[PDB]
């Protein structure tokens, strides 16, 4: 279920691209 595998990446780089994207 990669899904899953996303889910803890996308959580990190959401963290992370929410940071350096900031606006």
């Amino acid at each position: 279920l990669l899904g899953d595998f996303f889910r803890k990446s996308k959580e990190k780089i959401g963290k992370e691209f929410k940071r350096i994207v900031q606006r």
